[PDB]
């Protein structure tokens, strides 16, 4: 429903200002809730009914990635050649238009990388750069080629098994610098001071856990609303006793109402 556009590969355009430039387009749709600090996103629905459209470009290709306002997560991406690329297998139902392809796998970060924690994803602008130049040539096909060398029985069965291994690792980069990153600003803070280092950078542990409990997180956003003495167990749990550390974690909470 509205764009924005990431020259990823421009070395002068830093990952904190695209940040700090699409959040504030996406506050224009928020709401202030009393209470708590962070903006409420617009409540979620069925049908997705406020889109945040990034364009990833880089010197050499591109991509679109689509969005979710509400919940502020990628459903899908469109290719330089217009094809759209959907989270879901057949059976489901597209959220997008224009003729979507199913990946055939889900965006749950565990749909993405198994049960290995967000501490794994290696992120910078080298390897969004790499990301988006890989997805920019998202191909339907793999017919190839155990013909070339089963007897790589080994290599065979990998291949069927987890075709789209490729595809999944490019993706979860993009889902954690953008949506997590939009979302945290505990994200945004540890991708932005590495964004350009030489060998990548990750989020902790703790930080991953925590970015897996976004919606909890938001959750206890409304309840300090309430009751802002109140102590969290699923909270403390995740090393946030209250709203004050609450606040510098997330930076757009889901809407509870």
């Amino acid at each position: 429903k509205f764009t924005e556009i990431f020259p990823v590969e421009d070395a002068n355009y830093p990952y904190s200002a695209f940040i700090a430039s699409v959040r504030k387009d996406v506050i224009k749709h928020c709401t202030d809730h009393k209470g708590i600090f962070q903006p409420v996103l617009p409540p979620e629905k069925k049908v997705p009914e406020l889109w945040l459209y990034t364009e990833l470009k880089t010197r050499t290709s591109s991509i679109t990635l689509a969005i979710r306002m509400d919940n502020l997560y990628l459903v899908g991406f469109r290719t330089p050649g217009g094809v759209w690329w959907e989270f879901g297998k057949d059976g489901d139902t597209h959220l997008l238009g224009d003729n979507p392809r199913w990946l055939g796998f889900g965006g749950r970060y565990q749909d993405l990388i198994g049960n290995k924690g967000l501490e794994t994803v290696t992120m910078g602008r080298a390897e969004m750069t790499r990301a988006v130049n890989d997805l920019a040539k998202k191909k339907k096909m793999a017919t190839l080629e155990e013909e070339e060398v089963p007897e790589a029985a080994d290599l065979a069965a990998a291949a069927a098994a987890d075709p789209q291994a490729d595809t999944k690792s490019k993706l979860v980069k993009l889902v954690v610098m953008v949506c997590e990153g939009l979302r945290f600003n505990t994200v945004s803070r540890t991708v932005d001071a590495g964004f350009n280092s030489q060998h990548g950078v990750t989020l902790t542990v703790t930080q991953g856990k925590q970015v897996q409990k976004w919606d909890r997180i938001s959750k206890a956003a409304f309840e300090w609303a309430d009751h802002p003495t109140a102590v969290i167990p699923d909270m403390q749990k995740l090393g946030i006793k209250d709203k004050n550390e609450a606040a510098r974690i997330v930076a757009l909470v889901k809407n509870q109402t």
